[PDB]
């Protein structure tokens, strides 16, 4: 065996100056000359990162156990009280459980069917109410001032959508406690990206880091608006009754001190604050794949109409969208893969380590090695895609408008293996839905001669430069 190839890099800081503010595109050209594995460091630290889509199935998915684990970053430590489940070291047995739990309490406040609704998901009764409080907060907007910013409106339609199934409430537009967490300058995807130089270079931390500051403040926030959540649930908390998944799981601390002898490392701390990832990553990911699908849709009026084409001939305008007829929309996924592929917003997967000494490809890799994955390598790779460039949703159809099942299989960017997305369903569906509702009933645009900059923001969920110009109407 031998180790994985690389440049040069500088004795002391190595190729953090190589990185730079854009890593994906940085390491993108890397392997084209080193492959699918190479090696670099960021100051000493020594780090793998993964391109090829091939290679990256074999090392989470067939070696997936081998390539599960979570490095010792400081930026993590100071996620969730240094106990979370996503981000911690911890990628053992107290992981695994944690994480059925997850997949669990999702399951059962998301795909299973409401109570109140007979012909309805949660997820579908949650999104098509949002969706329409959405349309009415914009024709506000649309009276008065005459244009907006979607995202400052869509994150919080997203947001009671995750909030509801997570903590059994939704929040007015204007309720301070739901934006001061979400859209308030929160910078949770600036400084976890993968490359943060603070978790490579130990004298950052110490520096005067505003970045870093604003973080720590932030993350406390969310760690004890947590507490009064959990608190107002226990208060309330009905034995048969479970609400949400902040029940779900007081529901298992509760038979877990009934046990003889129940296990001490599975703290009810490290079961209840399961709710802070789920909610964290809802809000934000979801926000940002509809925020990019509105600035494709402005970008390209072609395919906003291909759409609502295809909606009126699938569907009509005699009834709402409805989960059923994704399956009979073709062009409405096809255009929602080309947004994660296009975009690929999450350009890197969290940094995962190496839970033993393995090898990969004929490389060796030792225990404890710091691994990236390059996701936006894959989504932009000219051997996959003809112009990778280019926002073209027909790459996904065949001649007869059909989704190519092949092609769409290659959009990498929910992971792979045993980390990957527990929550890919629910993206896939409430993205499909907001959409559906919407363009089905508004047409967005943007007028000629103002900036609106596509370039996206590098970060653990890549965002875009704001834009204070988006317009609606509705249809004829
Ligand atoms: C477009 C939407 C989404 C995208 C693109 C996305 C993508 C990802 C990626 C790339 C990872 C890490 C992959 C890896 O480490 O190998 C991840 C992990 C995770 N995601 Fe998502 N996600 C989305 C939506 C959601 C939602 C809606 C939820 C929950 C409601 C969620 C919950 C999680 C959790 C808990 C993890 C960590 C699992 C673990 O570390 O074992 N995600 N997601
Ligand atoms: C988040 C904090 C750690 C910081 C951890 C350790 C102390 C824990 C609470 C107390 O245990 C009291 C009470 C016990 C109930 O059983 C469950 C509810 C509650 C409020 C617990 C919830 C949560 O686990 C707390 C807040
Ligand atoms: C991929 C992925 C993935 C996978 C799992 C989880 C998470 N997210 C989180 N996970 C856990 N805690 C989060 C806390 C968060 O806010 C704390 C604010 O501190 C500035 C938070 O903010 C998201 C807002 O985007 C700007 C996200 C958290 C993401």
């Amino acid at each position: 065996l031998k180790n994985p190839p690389g440049p040069w890099g500088w004795p002391l800081i190595g190729h953090m100056l190589t990185l730079g503010k854009n890593p994906h595109l940085a390491l993108s050209r890397m392997s084209q000359q080193y492959g699918d594995v190479l090696q670099i460091r960021i100051g000493s630290t020594p780090v793998v990162v993964l391109s090829g889509l091939d290679t990256i199935r074999q090392a989470l998915v067939r070696q997936g156990d081998d390539f599960k684990g979570r490095p010792d970053l400081y930026t993590f430590t100071l996620i969730s009280n240094g106990q979370s489940m996503s981000f911690s070291p911890d990628s053992g047995p107290v992981w695994a459980a944690r994480r059925r739990l997850a997949q669990n309490g999702l399951k059962s406040f998301s795909i299973a069917s409401d109570p109140a609704s007979s012909t309805s998901c949660y997820l579908e009764e949650h999104v098509s109410k949002e969706a329409e409080v959405l349309i009415s907060t914009l024709q506000e907007l649309m009276a008065g001032p005459g244009h907006f910013n979607p995202y400052r409106y869509v994150v919080v339609s997203v947001t009671n959508v995750i909030c509801a199934i997570c903590f059994g409430r939704r929040y007015d537009h204007n309720h301070q406690e739901l934006l001061s967490l979400v859209n308030l300058n929160n910078n949770f995807g600036e400084v976890v990206g993968s490359g943060n130089p603070a978790d490579f270079i130990p004298i950052l931390r110490y520096l005067p880091n505003p970045s870093l500051n604003a973080f720590k403040d932030l993350n406390e926030k969310f760690y004890s608006f947590m507490q009064k959540m959990v608190k107002e649930h226990y208060k309330t908390f009905e034995k048969g009754h479970i609400r949400d998944i902040t029940d779900s799981l007081i529901e298992h601390c509760q038979e877990k001190q009934l046990d003889e002898n129940a296990n001490v490392q599975l703290s009810d701390e490290k079961i209840i604050n399961i709710v802070l990832d789920l909610f964290g990553a809802g809000f934000d990911t979801v926000t940002t794949a509809i925020s990019w699908s509105l600035m494709y849709l402005v970008m390209n009026p072609r395919v906003q109409r291909k759409i609502q084409e295809e909606l009126d001939t699938v569907i009509g305008r005699s009834r709402r969208p409805r989960l059923s007829d994704r399956s009979h929309l073709p062009y409405m996924e096809a255009f929602i893969l080309e947004t994660f592929r296009h975009s690929s917003f999450v350009p890197f997967t969290i940094p995962h380590s190496t839970t033993r000494d393995t090898s990969l490809k004929g490389f060796y890799i030792p225990k404890g090695r710091c691994v990236f994955v390059n996701q936006w390598q894959i989504n932009h790779d000219q051997k996959l895609w003809v112009n990778p460039s280019e926002f073209l949703p027909e790459r996904f159809l065949t001649p007869d408008g059909a989704i190519d099942k092949v092609l769409s299989e290659k959009v990498i960017i929910f992971g792979m293996g045993k980390r990957k997305c527990i929550g890919e369903t629910i993206a896939r569906w409430e993205v499909f839905l907001f959409l559906a509702i919407l363009l089905q009933r508004v047409e967005f645009s943007v007028p000629l001669g103002v900036k609106v900059d596509m370039t996206p923001i590098y970060g653990l969920t890549m965002k875009h430069a704001c834009c204070e110009h988006f317009q609606m109407q509705l249809r004829s």
